[PDB]
C-alpha cells in the first residue's frame, strides 16, 4: 500500500498557557502594502537591514527565513549528507535539532551536558568524528542558563575546519549581553540562530534569523525555497524592526525579566516545589515533588504548563512560562 | 574552507510585468486576527475547511503549506529516499521539479513529452524503475495545453503500487472542468498542487495546497514542519476562500480568459509572431523570428517577458503572461 512507498525513517518517525514561551500579550499590527498579487522579494531589503543594524551585523551575514526552526533545517540541508554524515547535540535541550535531521535522514551523536548543564567538552572532542554540524542552545531550553563563554571559545577551537557550530539565541534579548554575535569576525564556522517568537512577541509570523559569515550564509542561499517569507510577514517584521520597535520589544523584555524574579522568589517558599532553578530567559525550571501529579492538576485547572518529565536528568521538572502579574499570581495560588 | 564542508551538490547547483504568471491587479486584503504573540495553528482550521469545499473534497484530503513549490518538496521528502529513489518528469515544463530533487540529493529521470507536448506513454513505462514520484504539470506551463484524461489513466495504471503521481494545477481555476479532483476515489496514488498564487491573486501570501487521500496526507504530515503557515496568511486565506472570495476569484478568471482571446487574435497577425501556442490559462506560448532580439528590444522597452528559448524544443519561444487590456496594447504596439 501507499505506506509502504515512503521512506523507512519517516514511516518510523494541548491545543492560562504558559507553555510555549510567547510573550503572553498581543501587539497589534496593520498591513501597509497592498501588493499581494506579485511574489515578494526572496530576502525582504527592509527587514534584513532592519535587523543587521538591531543585531550589530552586516546584511551580508542576515538571512531571513520561517523561524529559527527553518534556520536549524537549512544548516543540515546544506552541511550534511544523508546517511554519511552526522549532527551532535546535547540533551536535555531543544528537540527540534534531532527531529530535523532525523526527518531528513541524518544521524544524531550525544553528548549530554553536565549536572550543572555545562558543556561535557572532554565527551564532545571524542565524539566530532563524522559531525558536520554542533547545535547549542545558550541560553538553553528547558533550563535557561548561559553556557560559559570559555567553553563556547574551546568547542569552536574544537571544530575549526571540522564542523559548523550553531549557537541557537532564541531566548537572547533576555541577556543580550551574553550575545556571541560579535565572535563572528573570529570564527568562520559560527552560525547563530536568532528569531521574532519570544521577545518580539510575533510567534505568530514564523519569522527568524541565522546570523553568518557570508560564505556560509551564500550557502544557505542555495537550499532555501524561492520565496520563503511572505509579504505580509516582511511588512510587519520591518515595522518591528524600527527604531522605535526596538524600544517597545526593550520594555516587553523588562516587563518580563521583573515578572520572572516575582515568581522564581514565590516558588521557593512553596512545599512541593523541591528546586526552582536560575534563568536568564522567559520560562522557569523548576523540580517538584510529584510533579506529574501537581501537572494534572493544574492541568485540570485550565493552567497550561510543560512537562519535561521525559527529559534527560529533568525528572520531577515542569518548565513554566512567565506571562502577566495575574497569570503568575494564579499558578502560585494554584499550588 | 567553509566552502569544503557543504555537500558536494549543493557545491555543485529580473527584480510591464508579464513574466511570473501573476494576476496583474492587486486585490486588497487586511488582517482580523490581532494574536500574533502565540504560535497558530499547524493547519489553520478555518483554511483547510473552506478549501475542502471549494475543490470538492473531505477536509482530511487537504494540506495547506507554503505555496504549491513546498509541495513538490514534500512529497520527494516523504517518498524518496536520497541516492536510491528517483523522480521523473516530462519536459519542457516547470522548473522546480528538478531542482528540489536536485537540492535534496534524488536523481531526476526525464522522459521529454511528445511534440504535441503531450505525454510519450511509451518512454515513461521504460524509465519507471526505481521512480517514486511522477510530475505531470496539467495545464502545463510554460505551454499551455491540457494533458489527453486518456493519457493520465495510462499513466495511473503504470504506477499503481509503484510510484505516486502528483497533478500540478496550479493554474487548473482556468478550466477549471479538466481538474482530476474527482479522481482521488479510484487512485490512492494519485495527488493534487493547487495554490492561490494565480487566479487568487495572492501570489505575496505564499500559499498553496495538496489534495490527496488520508494516507498520503497522513505521511506529508509527518514531514512537514510544525507551522508551515503564519496567522497573517491563515487570516487572508480564509477570507479569500469564502463563498464571496470565490466569486471574485471567478469574475478574475474571466476577464483574463477573455483578455487572453484578445492577445492571441492580435498576435497571430503580427509578422515576427511565427507561431502563437493555445493555451488554457494565463499565458501564451508563442515562437518568434529572431526571438532574443525581440526579447532584448522589449525589455530595454520595459516590458517584461519571459525567455523560453533554451527549453527542450521551446527554441525561439516566449512566454508572455495576460495582464490588463493597457499592457497587452502595449506588447502588440511595442511588436
Ligand atoms: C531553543 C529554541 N530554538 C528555536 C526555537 C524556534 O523558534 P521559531 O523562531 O518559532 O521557529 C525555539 C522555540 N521552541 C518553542 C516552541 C513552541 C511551540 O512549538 O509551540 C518552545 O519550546 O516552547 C526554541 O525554544
Ligand atoms: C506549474 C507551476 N507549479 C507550481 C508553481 C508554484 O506556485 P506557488 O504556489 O507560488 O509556489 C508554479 C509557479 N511558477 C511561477 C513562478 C514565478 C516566480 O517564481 O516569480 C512561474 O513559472 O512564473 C507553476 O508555474
Amino acid at each position: 500500500t501507499i505506506t509502504d512507498l515512503a521512506r523507512e525513517n519517516v514511516r518510523n518517525l494541548a491545543r492560562v498557557w504558559l507553555n510555549a514561551n510567547e510573550y503572553p500579550t498581543a501587539v497589534e499590527f496593520q498591513l501597509t502594502q497592498q501588493t499581494l498579487n506579485r511574489y515578494p522579494e526572496c530576502q525582504p531589503k527592509a527587514v534584513i537591514e532592519n535587523y543587521a543594524q538591531y543585531a550589530g551585523v552586516k546584511p551580508e551575514q542576515v538571512l531571513v527565513s520561517r523561524g529559527a526552526d527553518e534556520g536549524i533545517e537549512l544548516l543540515i540541508r546544506a552541511f550534511c549528507e544523508p546517511g554519511k554524515d552526522a549532527i551532535l547535540y546535547c540533551p536535555p535541550t531543544y528537540g527540534m535539532y534531532s527531529v530535523s535531521a532525523e526527518t531528513i535522514g541524518v544521524e544524531c551523536r550525544t553528548v549530554p551536558t553536565l549536572d550543572n548543564w555545562q558543556l561535557d567538552l572532554q565527551g564532545i572532542s571524542d565524539k566530532l568524528d563524522g559531525v558536520k554540524v554542533v547545535y547549542v542552545c545558550s541560553p538553553n531550553n528547558p533550563t535557561g542558563q548561559l553556557i560559559n563563554p570559555q567553553d563556547f571559545r574551546t568547542l569552536l577551537e574544537l571544530t575549526r575546519g571540522k564542523a559548523i557550530v550553531v549557537a541557537d539565541e532564541a531566548y537572547i534579548e533576555f541577556c543580550p549581553q551574553a550575545s556571541l554575535a560579535g565572535w563572528l569576525a573570529e570564527y568562520p564556522h559560527l552560525a547563530i540562530l536568532r528569531t521574532l517568537s519570544k521577545a518580539f512577541a510575533l510567534a505568530g509570523l514564523r519569522c527568524g534569523f541565522t546570523l553568518a559569515n557570508e560564505e556560509v550564509i551564500n550557502l544557505l542561499m542555495k537550499v532555501i525555497a524561492p520565496y520563503p517569507l511572505s509579504t505580509p510577514v516582511a511588512d510587519i517584521a520591518a515595522q518591528a524592526l524600527s527604531p522605535q520597535g526596538i524600544v517597545a520589544m526593550r520594555e516587553r523584555v523588562a516587563q518580563i525579566i521583573a515578572e520572572r524574579e516575582y515568581l522564581i522568589a514565590a516558588l521557593k517558599e512553596i512545599p512541593c516545589v523541591e528546586q526552582v532553578f536560575d534563568s536568564e530567559t522567559n520560562y522557569i525550571l523548576a523540580r517538584f515533588k510529584a510533579s506529574s501529579a501537581v501537572f494534572k492538576s493544574l492541568w485540570d485547572q485550565g493552567i497550561i504548563l510543560r512537562d519535561q518529565n521525559k527529559q534527560p536528568s529533568l525528572s520531577g521538572c515542569l518548565r513554566i512560562t512567565v506571562g502577566t502579574r495575574e497569570e503568575s499570581q494564579r499558578v502560585i495560588d494554584a499550588l
